[PDB]
């Protein structure tokens, strides 16, 4: 009927130093990235019958999660958003500079806002199947308060019908921005692949 994924444009994240993908036992999604990288990012998607000729909005959204409060809550919480640090906030030259995230070489329009939790909104077309594009992350792991650095960062969007409805979601479980992505990749393969 309908469906949509999220995933990081695998021809070039393949061999990254700077950026790393992989996939839990569970099938769940995990992107490991330096901060200041431009990561490929691809939205697609397939709508039903009612929406077949629909102009639709794609919403991006980045929260932080854990055990008390769950992924399908914490990606709607206007709330949630994983907030930059006050070095990094200050030291920002793109706009808005409190964002902890930023969208890049996209082929949709977009605009910004914060009032229900840090957003871009990319506006597309009828018709439209797939959405690209590069997220930058200018704040990083190291830069949290341990509370929050135990906290799950989780990069999801939405497609919006015309009407601000959501009709389709998706999301990469788990974002982590370190130092050294393929350090921490290759330690979470060896994990999943251990168990039997
Ligand atoms: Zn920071």
């Amino acid at each position: 009927e309908k469906w949509m994924e999220i995933d990081v444009l695998k021809q070039k994240v393949a061999k990254s130093s700077d950026m790393a993908f992989a996939i839990s036992s569970e099938h769940e999604k995990y992107l490991w990235t330096k901060m200041g990288c431009l990561v490929p990012i691809q939205v697609k998607w397939k709508l039903d019958k009612r929406h077949f000729n629909s102009n639709l909005s794609l919403r991006i959204r980045f929260v932080k999660y854990d055990k008390k409060e769950n992924v399908e809550y914490a990606i709607r919480n206007p709330r949630s958003d994983v907030m930059k640090c006050r070095s990094h906030t200050e030291r920002e030259q793109h706009f808005p500079f409190d964002s902890f995230f930023y969208i890049r070489n996209s082929e949709h329009e977009f605009s910004y806002s914060a009032e229900k939790g840090s957003t871009f909104t990319l506006i597309m077309y009828p018709g439209a199947v797939q959405a690209n594009f590069d997220i930058i992350f200018m704040c990083q792991e190291k830069c949290l308060d341990l509370d929050d650095r135990r906290k799950t960062m989780c990069l999801a969007v939405f497609l919006d019908d015309e009407n601000g409805n959501e009709i389709l979601h998706a999301y990469i479980k788990q974002v982590r921005i370190v130092a050294y992505p393929r350090r921490d990749w290759k330690n979470f393969c060896e994990r999943e692949d251990a168990k039997q």
